[PDB]
């Protein structure tokens, strides 16, 4: 009786709007093309639209564009269908409206905070995703661990990081089946474009952001576990972590290192973790490498051959591993969660 | 003068060649290798990543002639062949892929050394020595001996320090590790089977398994058990960098942990508090680097886990605590 | 009138064997998946088949295999079918026909020479591919440049190399249209298996293929120039070359620097190669890199934006350049005469 | 003494910074670079390709203490804002990506240098000298010259030799060249605009304009207009190659085109036999490394081809050779 839900019914098309054209940005665009019921409408970007055409075109890492791109006077002809292109860089100007977008990927990075990506609802948008944290007032969403969390009735959330969408679905197994005192995480990480090629000046001070990326082992600081009382209240402070970034250009692996409140055995937890696999959270038994996920839809799969339980007189201290491409893994969770939150808006 | 033969001019033989050259009192009168001798002296001469060697190598009808004097150049395949007495050896450096056993090892004795040092595990009845933390153990009267492997001669100083000032209830290693031989320069068949080391080595993250860390019992007895550990190797060809998570016997601060990792320091255990990257030891002599910008402890409601990170150039630092533990083994002789 | 060709009219299926199921003959297995008409039924190669399903299911350049793979009892299970693995070291012993292989890709490196290749005809094949040159008695063909030479009663035939089957489209259409005096080529040259991936003892006494292969410009001898007058007997003798490998795993670029018969400009070169391209020698204007041509079913793909004609007082050097994935353009090609060999047989 | 100032502390500035300390009559007495000193101190010390810093380095108020002595490092942005006679200097190191002008880079003699240097092209009205090829040029009343760029300093002495010998009708040049700083980490936008340079430079073959062969004749009159090039970036993060295939005026043997480039010899370019690789080239001071191995002639009825092939570090060799220039120019005064 109708309090209903509705647009899982009866809605025909969700039109998107793509604020920043970036790695990310482009990589959703490429995974709507093949998602049903769902297209990009209008992508804005302070960009020369040539030279974001030929970026979308051909992909160092992901591969040509399943299809054709073309440049035209408004934007790109894709696959015959025409797609406006503007330039605007004041959100509150962008009218979403008049392509018909109801929902805005965010992620220029730039307009994190909730008043600034609300700017978007100016122009005629209804719901704004984040591709960042995460703050204040706005809720942190990785898609099939804390979507219910959404009531549909939020103008702005966040998509989290990637790191968070790989590590929540492993931490929240440990808490459900086992219980965690307490966990350290190590994400052996692609390097990415806020490192430098070659050794010189990092505009933010990093010291170690400031090194040659790809011929270097470099530390770096982490937020993930820090933050994933966000995603998982139970687990409110009780992880840290960090990263080591490698010369590989996409493809990363997220190592936890806990204590649990009982003992387990290696079997047990490769046991729940396959019991908790899903669309987001895949699991295998295969030895893989890190190019084996580059690529892939999952946003975390765990691997069952690096599970670790040390166990010293009845005291325990497990492993877990999951990989991820911190690329298309952390895509795929926004594209889901874009249309989630666009289909329960109500 | 100790006399040293080197069997085996892979990566470690030909570097503790290079370090040796400055060991006063230590030279190398004999190396053999299954290898043509051509391509051994160009192998010494250039290397990808340790850079030239410092001075000249000149191919000669035995052998090479290496800053003047001449080295005789053998290649043999079984210990017995290789009359070391003859060129004066006393200790023979073991560094084939193979023959890491007490009685495969003591063949060289036959050819009339007098000692061995094997460059790998191989301790079953053989001491496993990480310079400057458990050297103590030679009595002199040992015949054979192993210098460990190079993530031991890192993890060993840093774990002993814990048990030292805190206590260790139990640690799992993690080492992001530079490629190294046994992996496939692209995909293809692994002669040992492994499904992982049968991957393209410089393109992918390959996990692997370890056995530093659950063998530190034979370097630190208080640790026997205590440990397990992996590594995740990467596309660099040297540098590596270890991981400890502990649990201690006690709480702790970061400035405690720090504290005690440098009173601990020593030419074979380095601390630093400079945010380096992995390219800044390569070729370093330090067997470990502690490096106290990455300590971590985490306290949640009194309960602590505590993270210690040192670095290590898999290939110069395990060859410099090589050279210790040949020059010191020689010295307490017999 | 019945001195008629046949296969062409009416062959159902192709039955290839494999012998060496290295990078080629895995590369080559998998795109026969996608000929129709055309079906692996034999591999035979030494490796055990745990080993060899692992790295037909997970390629670290290629990406995973579309679709499952299975290891049986007697072989695979590749997509359902069941295939037979057999581990013979002589290939008197492969009883090819058994499995209904009438034409066999030779794929070791140990039977090059037509007598050690027509081993395979002992088992009841009744055609042999070389993956390599290219002996006495053999004929050698790139597919779209010189398989107008068959005429399809050879038993044993050569794919080339895969460095010819880049050059000889572009080194043929230069011949035709403008007649080529001398030139030299220069390959910029992914890293292979025949270089060590650290310092150490070459088997072969190569002092460069002894270096670290992905952390140095390696150069390389070649013999795709000097050898070209097999496929192209009128530039018999006029080209040499040689190569420079550096670190990418696979993706490579042939660049030819050539003195015509008579004066061109940069527009007419191209031209030119545009009008000889087809499905084996692609053309393009755009300002690739090398990752966009991983995976690509072109033998050869001249790139127009690298053309050069030095003209200084009237006499010319001309500069044209082609690129090729070394691993899947040569394996495509491979399989491009593998299917017309086996159809023309008669 | 010769009290040298640099503007713009890069790669460039920093390694000629390196080489100056062992430069004796030569000391730099100002830095200036709009970067937070903090950062370039440490960037000083550590070198991913070049290795750690030989000596000590402490940021201080007003600047570095380097091997106890001090060196102011400001952070303008005009070179009017430099007091550089308050600091001594006499010629400055112009080392930023801009500025290449001769009107623009006298700006720093308003602040009291009397020379300057530029570290790249920008010689419409500025001389061009890659040192010991054409720095006879010079009379020493310049105020603003070229040091070139890496690939001419690699080019001319190979390129000058055969025309010396054996005389050039054209050629045409391939650099294969490790990438640089101009290129992008991962795939994305390029703000120049150029669609190759915004692609992951060190997982790509990437096709690259270039200028030193079309602009040889600045060096080499006599090779105006002969040549023309362009390069391919590959995923080292230094060391590079440069081929070239010419049309010579006499038909030669390819024993006598080594032997021309032996002769040719010195501080500047170098000759081997040996079968290097790049790894073995990084650091080196040679401008320009000709490697005898892969010399080709090839003859076809008479009518020949030529391939010649130097090697360089793109960084180093440069460096080496500004500072040979650097000197040259401060010792033939006014
Ligand atoms: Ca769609
Ligand atoms: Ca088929
Ligand atoms: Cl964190
Ligand atoms: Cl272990
Ligand atoms: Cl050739
Ligand atoms: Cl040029």
């Amino acid at each position: 009786h109708h309090h209903q839900l509705e647009n899982l019914y009866f809605q025909g098309v969700v039109k998107v709007g793509i604020n920043g054209f970036g790695r990310i940005g482009r990589l959703a665009f490429r995974r709507i093309q093949n998602v049903e019921g769902v297209e990009v409408t209008r992508i804005n970007d302070l960009t020369d639209p040539v030279m974001l055409a030929h970026l979308l075109k051909y992909d160092t890492t992901q591969g040509r564009f399943d299809g054709t791109v073309e440049v035209k006077e408004g934007g790109f002809e894709v696959n015959g269908k025409f797609i406006k292109v503007s330039a605007e860089r004041d959100p509150e100007q962008i009218d979403w409206a008049t392509d018909g977008v109801e929902i805005v990927l965010e992620a220029t990075g730039f307009f994190a905070k909730k008043e600034a990506a609300e700017k978007h609802l100016k122009g005629g948008a209804k719901k704004v995703v984040i591709t960042a944290p995460g703050g204040n007032d706005v809720k942190t969403v990785v898609f099939n661990t804390n979507h219910d969390v959404l009531d549909g009735t939020e103008t702005v959330i966040s998509g989290a990081s990637c790191t968070t969408n790989c590590l929540a679905p492993m931490a929240k197994a440990l808490q459900d089946n086992f219980g965690v005192v307490e966990g350290l995480m190590t994400t052996i990480h692609a390097y990415t474009g806020d490192q430098m090629i070659l050794d010189g000046p990092h505009r933010g001070g990093d010291l170690r952001r400031a090194r040659a990326g790809a011929a270097n082992i470099v530390p770096n600081s982490t937020g993930a576990a820090k933050a994933i009382g966000l995603v998982i209240p139970e687990l409110n402070g009780k992880l840290d972590g960090s990263a080591q970034r490698v010369p590989t250009p996409t493809g990363s692996v997220t190592e936890l290192v806990a204590v649990l409140e009982k003992n387990v055995t290696v079997d047990e937890v490769n046991a729940a973790m396959k019991a908790a696999s899903n669309e987001s959270y895949g699991y295998t038994e295969d030895p893989i490498v890190s190019s084996d996920i580059v690529g892939m839809s999952y946003g975390s799969l765990f691997d069952a051959t690096q599970t670790k339980v040390l166990d010293v007189d009845g005291k325990q201290l497990v492993k877990v591993v999951s990989w991820y491409d911190n690329e298309m893994s952390y895509t795929a969770q926004l594209v889901r969660t874009l249309e989630y939150f666009a289909k329960i808006a109500k």
